[PDB]
């Protein structure tokens, strides 16, 4: 996942409201870096919110990974870090969102003169209108993601009937 | 803030977060409420929950929730604390019994100065006299005066409001 | 020490560090020697290198000398500051003329508290009263108070040892 | 330069001593990420020490980019910090030098549950015996680099002439 140049620094969602955003959430379209992925967002005892990622993987079997999401400057309540187990704390930004339909997501890390970036498109169905995706991949290109790079995540009902 | 940089003691080894989950009863403590308890809980997420609850002079508790996470897995002892409308700061292990004692560690950077935390802690509003003795040898080690300790009153009864 | 976070106020647009070079004496600074100068200088890597002198009251001379790095070139107003046997710092350049002023900004968070720095800086060794108190009103929209700032002693004969 | 896992944190250079590491130094070996590349390390008036990196370019021309190198933590002086023009600050590790004849240096960034490693031994000379290589790789190994994943650099007096 890496391209020439420093990390762009998008815009993000203003006035994020973070209960409305928990729930879960399916996987549209992202950047190359599991099918029928789906996050889903937890109230957490702690500050921030907890977070179940799972996957279906190629052989069939389900894939989990719990998390943990937290603001670490409360005035920007968009800007989260990502707490996986067994991984480094990842940006996660939440650049477009209204909650109940579609968000996009947007993570980037320096390497030197190079970086590495993760973007998807997400949705509280398990497809989302082609106008929306259009005016999303619009968002994107404006700090340099290319359109063609991103792959359609598999959300077939049929293929996907394993996460019950 | 004292001169200098930050010192970085030793860690408890192999910490296992578990049994390190329950109450702990500020024993002392150096300056920055009284009645002071720390509850540790499991957490959905990774890392723990925190609970953090002290008496104020006036009577009322007040409480504040965060939590904490080991942003290195191999270094499981140094945490991040996260607490409502702060910011992150970190939190070490430096030793542990699991059951009787802690010694919690808190130190930042600022330029040539630095500023620190540090705490010991008991599973028991008190603590022998001989423990806080070796625990004070270990502060000692890096630099911490054992004189600006101060220690926490725990008192059953100025203690009551806490249930 | 003041509670709350560090404010992120605006920094100098279009920032240009070549012109920013040369000497600077400290007019006013919150609290944390007198005569203090500072001589940014080119580096032959990135950034600037830092020579700053002060008197110190027994009339020696104090001089340490560092690095100065924007890490985020796309804000070259947002230094870091690297000194001998100190860790790295902040260092903001909110405002300058480059030729009469500067004013600037450094922050550190402690948990639900910060540690602050903040200086006037000026050409020469005196800087108009309406110039100060157009900078200290920029400092008082991010909560600085200004009671709590010092005046740096730049008198003639008093500063004499620094040629 | 993905590999998947933490960053390690294999052990660096005992007692490092900035002035003797100081002066021209030619890269050997390197993982992927030109060619007849030198590093040139100066004094600094400043903290740490300047850095001048050139190399060939296919085409014939040379490529030049200036940096600083400063150690954070002054206890731990074989730990530094690159900034680069225009690039974010990255690690740089000395892990075994002899100051004279070679270093083996290292570099790692976490990217979640993956990294970005670079590595790299070089010399005093354009060239460095087969044998002191061996014992080098064999310290890559044991924090996991690919022996195989090496390229060896270009240091050809003839293709490198326009080095001077």
């Amino acid at each position: 996942f890496i391209k020439p140049g420093r990390c762009p620094k998008p815009a993000v969602q203003e006035d994020f409201d973070a209960a409305r955003y928990l729930g879960v959430w399916y996987d549209i379209q992202r950047l190359p870096n599991g099918e029928c992925a789906t996050a889903t967002y937890s109230l957490s005892p702690g500050v921030g919110f907890s977070v179940f990622n799972r996957e279906r993987l190629a052989n069939g079997t389900i894939k989990s990974v719990i998390g943990s999401a937290i603001a670490e400057d409360p005035c920007e309540p968009a800007k989260l870090q990502f707490f996986h187990e067994n991984a480094a704390p990842v940006p996660y930004w939440v650049l477009s969102t209204d909650y109940d339909n579609y968000a996009l997501v947007y993570s980037c890390i320096n390497l030197g003169a190079s970086h590495a970036a993760y973007a998807s498109i997400v949705s509280r169905q398990p497809t989302l209108p082609e106008e929306t995706i259009k005016k999303l991949q619009g968002t994107m290109s404006s700090f340099g993601v290319g359109v063609d790079t991103l792959l359609t995540t598999n959300q077939d009902a049929a293929y996907c009937s394993a996460m019950n």
